[PDB]
């Protein structure tokens, strides 16, 4: 039986790889502070300070907080990461479990100048999962606080808020206001512990490889078309240009002249900067040149938006603007750090099937000809959807977000995450977590008001997620060897993914998913 | 029903995103102007700036009529101004349309 | 083994053993550093190793006595193997483990 000399649970830190299925586990130590004393507050920002029409909101901010798992490096290991993209095609989550033992409730009191921290064994903390999914869900955003990459640090558990609807800071009439402490919790002392189990909705195989074929390729080189198209509208070699038309198969000769099952995924232009400070304008558009989207009367920078190509063949040094997802290595500010700092994702493996991020799509004609006027072609920066289309989603990296909730709604196109990850109507519930608040000696003669005094504390313990994932294994014929992601042979002052002398753990790049090919 | 969240509050308002975006392509607070790229993490400051997974519905535009008569032009409008599709050679006013907010 | 002993291909699996950190107390506002305050702590306990070895008993046809390992007969300041007046224990020499004979 539970009491405050057993422990709840154990450390588990695995990954099991057997037949299709691969199980990762991870065992973590947070801390959960006491957000706002205890306390509900509405939080806005207006236009009235020197915040633009574009940065207001209203919203609210709890003393709850919550456990974000959604990040890859969570449950893999570079190394169980290598394994999984090396060998496999796709690969897609199946169920998880999770679990929160050891838990310590300690408080912590000041006297004069001296801390002093005790355990206090009656005290509880509350622990619910929204499994009907009645609140804002707030994971998905790529926010901060997910646990750690390398399983020996400790981390603090983020306060959970909310965004409503609103005009200026001011709150309309359908703004929506949630009590967290009104939904059933489960309440846990020293001795207790939480579990709950969760099963994925089938999802798609993520698709990790890239294609050996480019989209206007895939034709015979050894062939002619018996198709034709119009190779010439004027006479050819004689002393006049009277028009004449004349017609041409489609060869290896021309081979973008040929007629072709297929279309390129959509485009959404981004303007393009180079690595190169010198090849770049000199002035500031990273916000007045940039891609934005226009949503009641707020410019919203589009980030990273549709996948499209980072950049076409020997462009290293440009990327879009805000095209790439763009992870910080260690140690870097949140404010105006220089590039050295930023590790910047590239999307190249699918320049096959999709337009450059930075490149018109194509080009119609903007007029009907005539005899008297002459044909113009206008540029297309913006494409929708047409029929006869394809594209490959964004790639998922090790540091980048699993899962993004499909927001509920009459109708979506291809509802898969900008960001990259799994869609998903129901995706794992959030988990929400407080120090139930004990109140410090109220006064020996009764009054109404509520009490405002409690005595300062803390709790901590310990928390595993598993998640069991389903793999697509590669199958292909290819007969030379494939790339594959491989660590660096030569020499270095220290490992990578590993610790420094200081004993700081930091990710030296960021690792896609797509090192395969396949046929397209 | 109606959504008690727009498209682009999602986020978490007190927790800044791991993510980082262009702030800015210029030195900053320098005689000259030479180009230098600065990044940021989008946070609560500013929003407009984060990542997003999500984006809003297709639009076909319509031409803004105020009930006010003093701001409308002085003109008739109503079908030359109007949003129009063609199909084979006929011009069909687009009414009511796609579904879109009537004005912010 | 150089240095003697018994060369196993599976050895004793060793056992490794660590205090859980537990943090100090951590800000009320969110960070996503690391906590690298916690409680100064250690822990001790018990521990009991039991080996199980198996003899080969001496079987010998030799006439004349072997050679011993024996303890000093002569008096002494202190016994061999066992505490000196301050508590300290000490090992006089190291003991092999030859005293036997067989034939070659």
């Amino acid at each position: 039986a539970d009491g405050v000399g057993s422990s709840s649970g154990n450390w588990h830190c695995d990954s099991t790889w057997l037949g299709d299925r691969v199980i990762t586990t991870s065992t973590r130590t947070w801390a959960l502070p006491t957000y706002n004393n205890h306390l509900y507050k509405q939080i806005s920002n207006g236009t009235s300070g020197g915040s633009t029409n574009d940065n207001t909101y209203f919203g609210y901010s709890t003393p709850w907080g919550y456990f974000d798992f959604n990040r890859f490096h969570c449950h893999f290991s570079p190394r169980d990461w290598q394994r999984l993209i090396n060998n496999n095609w796709g690969f897609r989550p199946k169920r998880l479990n999770f679990k929160l033992f050891n838990i310590q409730v300690k408080e912590v009191t000041q006297n004069e100048g001296t801390k002093t921290i005790a355990n206090n064994l009656t005290s509880t903390i509350q622990v619910f999962t929204d499994s009907e999914y009645q609140l804002p869900y707030v994971l998905g955003s790529a926010h901060q606080g997910c646990l750690p990459p390398f399983p020996a640090d400790v981390f603090m558990i983020p306060q959970y808020g909310y965004l409503t609807l609103n005009n200026g800071s001011q709150a309309v009439g359908r703004s929506s206001f949630y009590c967290l402490e009104y939904f059933p919790s489960q309440m846990l002392r020293t001795g207790n512990n939480f579990e709950f189990s969760y099963q994925f909705e089938d999802v798609p195989f993520h698709s990790s490889y890239a294609h050996s074929q480019s989209l206007d390729r895939l034709m015979n080189p050894l062939i002619d078309q018996y198709l034709y198209y119009l190779s010439r509208t004027q006479s050819t070699g004689g002393t006049a240009g009277t028009q004449q038309l004349l017609f041409s198969q489609a060869g290896p000769n021309n081979m973008s002249a040929q007629a072709k099952n297929w279309l390129p995924g959509p485009c959404y232009r981004q303007q393009r900067v180079s690595t190169t400070l010198s090849q770049n304008n000199n002035s500031n558009f990273a916000w007045t040149g940039a891609t934005k989207y226009h949503l009641n009367g707020r410019d919203s920078l589009v980030n990273p938006g549709v996948a499209m190509a980072t950049h076409k063949d020997d462009e290293e040094r440009f990327f879009p603007s805000s095209g790439v997802l763009m992870f910080g290595k260690q140690g870097a500010g949140k404010d105006n750090v220089d590039y050295s700092s930023v590790m910047l994702t590239s999307e190249e493996e699918i320049k096959t099937t999709n337009p450059v991020a930075t490149e018109q799509y194509g080009v119609v004609a903007d007029n009907l000809q005539q005899q008297n006027a002459a044909p113009i072609v206008g540029a297309v920066n913006s494409q929708g959807a047409l029929p006869g289309m394809v594209w490959q989603n964004r790639d998922v990296y090790l540091q980048g977000p699993i899962w993004a909730k499909i927001p509920h709604t009459d109708g979506n196109f291809h509802p898969s995450p900008l960001m990259g990850g799994f869609g998903l109507k129901h995706p794992p519930p959030q988990i929400l977590i407080k120090n139930t608040p004990v109140p410090a000696d109220p006064p020996t003669t009764f009054s109404q008001a509520k009490l405002a005094s409690f005595i300062t504390q803390y709790s901590t313990g310990q928390v595993s997620v598993e998640i069991e994932w389903e793999l697509q294994k590669e199958n292909s014929k290819r007969w030379n060897p494939e790339i594959q992601y491989t660590s660096n042979y030569y020499k270095s002052t220290n490992v990578d993914f590993a610790v420094n002398t200081d004993g700081t753990y930091s990710e030296p790049r960021p690792i896609g998913t797509r090192y395969l090919t396949r046929n397209l």
